[PDB]
């Protein structure tokens, strides 16, 4: 497979921007959404799960094709709680109707991370919608039991190295996994509606218990009531990995630099960018634009 970007006719960087403060106003707007943390998190969740189902090796699934529309993808198990982050962008897509899926999909987490004081996100436009039948098959997104060459190995098939991993990861401040979308229960830290770096200071800092949850699955919790996955615990106790967690921990800029590089990446694989496209967008907040 190849898949050319193909720009949304006669579309400009105004008309994307039109559609990042749409999300963006509606994002303030609904601020009560899981217990006030509001709908950010889910959002940068959706982005990485609609394009974490790439292969490098014969170019299938990706953010490209928007095919989390089609019912195979939706109903995936382990999709479960993205269902509210899809609801979230419905009436914008009814707003922009010429924006492809995949394009409101990946801009929503762009939004999300900027509105939530992140790095900004450079976002290239261009994703086109393609049929049901090339929807990827369930089971491509990586288990949360796992140890740390489990997640070296899934990340090799989407060609992260071990500093894009770890920069990725730290997005795990945001939010919280909840029991009964995938068996896990808890926040990750105390600002989880803000990206900062604390993801990493609370894995080096906080005195981590093993534990079973109420769903029978194993967790790392601490004394704060703070949660760790097998998966996120496992950045520390591979060498490589920890030398990195110590750096971002130490370091919040580099860890913006890097997280704006790796995401960028992780939403344009599988995508051929021809030279007459569009460079990428930068877009405003809308604390930049005064609304
Ligand atoms: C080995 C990789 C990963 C595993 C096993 C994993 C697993 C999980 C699980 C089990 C949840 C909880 C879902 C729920 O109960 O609602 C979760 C939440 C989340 N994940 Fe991941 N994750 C991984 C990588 C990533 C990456 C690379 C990103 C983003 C760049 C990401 C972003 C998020 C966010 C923001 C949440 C919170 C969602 C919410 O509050 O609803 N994850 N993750």
């Amino acid at each position: 497979l190849v898949h050319v970007a193909s720009v949304e006719k006669g579309r400009s960087y105004e008309d994307f921007q039109k559609v990042y403060n749409a999300i963006a106003l509606k994002l303030r707007e609904d601020d009560e959404y899981d217990n006030y943390i509001g709908y950010g998190p889910v959002l940068v969740r959706l982005a990485w799960h609609i394009s974490g189902t790439w292969d490098k090796h014969d170019n299938t699934g990706g953010s490209y094709g928007g095919t989390y529309r089609f019912k195979k993808e939706f109903n995936d198990p382990s999709n479960a709680g993205l269902q509210n982050g899809f609801k979230f962008l419905e009436p914008i897509h009814k707003e922009f109707p010429w924006i492809s899926s995949g394009d409101l999909f990946s801009l929503g987490g762009v939004t999300a991370v900027q509105e939530m004081q992140g790095p900004k996100i450079p976002w290239r436009c261009g994703r086109v919608d393609t049929p049901e039948d090339t929807t990827p098959d369930n089971g491509r997104l990586p288990d949360a039991d796992k140890d740390a060459g489990y997640v070296r190995t899934f990340f090799q098939r989407l060609n992260m190295n071990d500093r894009e991993v770890v920069a990725l990861m730290g997005a795990h401040a945001l939010g919280k996994t909840h029991l009964k979308n995938s068996g896990y229960e808890g926040p990750g830290g105390a600002a989880n509606n803000v990206f900062t770096n604390e993801f990493y200071l609370n894995l080096l800092n906080e005195d981590w218990k093993l534990e079973k949850n109420d769903a029978n699955n194993e967790q790392w919790d601490s004394k704060s009531g703070y949660m760790m996955l097998p998966t996120d615990y496992s950045l520390i106790q591979d060498p490589k990995y920890l030398s990195i967690v110590k750096e971002y921990a130490n370091d919040q800029d580099k860890f913006f630099k890097d997280f704006s590089k790796a995401f960028e990446k992780l939403l344009e694989d599988g995508i051929t960018f021809p030279k007459d496209a569009p460079s990428p967008f930068i877009f405003k907040t809308l604390e930049e634009q005064g609304l």
